[PDB]
């Protein structure tokens, strides 16, 4: 039994980035293999990959992820 | 038994980012695998992948993700 | 049983991105393989992926993934 | 069963972005593969990708994906 | 049985985006394969894909995917 | 003065090549630009281009090239 | 002055390449090139350019290139 | 005086390359710039520029380059 | 005076490579530059620029070069 | 005065190279520079640039480069 639940149940600045940039090369969430069985990725909440990358206020609410890999049983 | 739920029952500044970039290269959520037997990718919630990437206000609500990968029984 | 299941019940700024860029390559969610069995990519949210990826309040209510790979069985 | 539900019941600023750019590649959700057997891409979200990419207020209820993949049973 | 179920039951700012580009190369949703046995792609949502591709205000009801992809059984 | 002069005065095994190939994309004498004055080629030889090239004894006499380029003067 | 001059003056094996290729790019004499004056290419001898590329006693006699870019004066 | 001058005057085994390759980029004679004045590529000999590239009894006589470039004067 | 001159008077074995290769990136003569004046190649002799790159008996004769670059005199 | 001359006048086993490699990549002359004046390469000889380079009796003869680089006099 793999089960995820999620609820969310409502009853109801500055932010400056200044970039100057050159040559920029950027990897977020990477997973490189070789000879693997599985490549799971689960994204419940936020991947934010700029050269510029700004996240405000984001993963702000009832994220559930259940992974269940592998098992040979 | 792979299961998800979710729910979401509502009884219902300034940002910024100024980039000057030469040469951007950005990968974001990278699987990159040689002899597999999976790749999955779950995206419940945001992947921003710009050169410039802005999230704002972005992941907020009831994400549910149940990933079974394998399971050779 | 892989079920997913999502309920959204209502009883019902400033955002400046100013980007200036030469040779922009952007990857969002990639997966390469050689020899897989299985390559799965679910999207419950947002994949924003552009050179300039701004996402505002995007991903805001009641998502469900149910993933099951594999079972040999 | 791979069964996906969804339900939405109800009972009922500035965001700028100035882009410019020379020589822009993107590429968003990939699956790059040889030799594969099953290659499933469900979007029940959003894929914003462009060179600029704005997504606002986008993914905003009730999403339901059920994926069963493989099974060799 | 792979079912999929949508119900939506409704019982009832400004957005500059100043895009100058060239040599935009855009890729979305892509699966490149070879010697596959399947290649599945639901969109229930949305896929924008643009060089410059805005999506306001978009998916925002009752998306359901079901897919059940393999099942040599 | 731009001269050029050729004279010729004449007073009188296996080559095996086996290519199998699958994608080949071949450039030869390339010369891309923006914003020139003067792009010239010559040849007095030989441009041998192909996906399997063979040049067998192929510029074997009296060969002249006088190029003058700019001279703004 | 820009002279040149070329004379030929005439009183009077196995080669195996066996290639076995898939994705094959190439490229020669390339000049790329951004805001330029001059852009002079002079081939007296011999370019070849396969995937495959023999070239057997090729460049065998009185070869003369005499270039003269530039020269503001 | 930019003078070349050549004089050919004449009073007159096994080679066995076997390549098996997968993904092979080459690059031979680049000149790759950004804002230049001049730009020159003489050839007066042998540019073999395979994947597989076998130069076999090639500049074999009398060869001359005279190159002059600049020269503000 | 940029002379070159060049005279070739004439009063007239196994070679076994076996390659296999994987993923082969070559660069040869490569001049790449950000804000030159002058960008000069000659090649009077060999270049030979394989994956595989066989040059036998090749630069077997009286060859000469004669660059002068700049002179702002 | 830049002055190159070359004269070349004539009165008149086993090599095995077994190589098996995966993710070659190969630089050979390679000049880099940012803010420059003069590139000149001048090549009287022989570059062989394999991922394999076999070169086997290659400058054998009678070879001249004179190089005048500058000279702001």
């Amino acid at each position: 039994g793999v089960v995820a639940a999620a609820e969310k149940t409502k009853q109801g600045g500055v932010l400056y980035v200044g970039s100057k940039t050159k040559e920029g090369v950027v990897h977020g969430v990477a997973t490189v293999a070789e000879k693997t069985k599985e490549q799971v990725t689960n994204v419940g909440g936020a991947v934010v990959t700029g050269v510029t990358a700004v996240a405000q206020k984001t993963v702000e609410g009832a994220g559930s992820i259940a992974a269940a890999t592998g098992f040979v049983k």
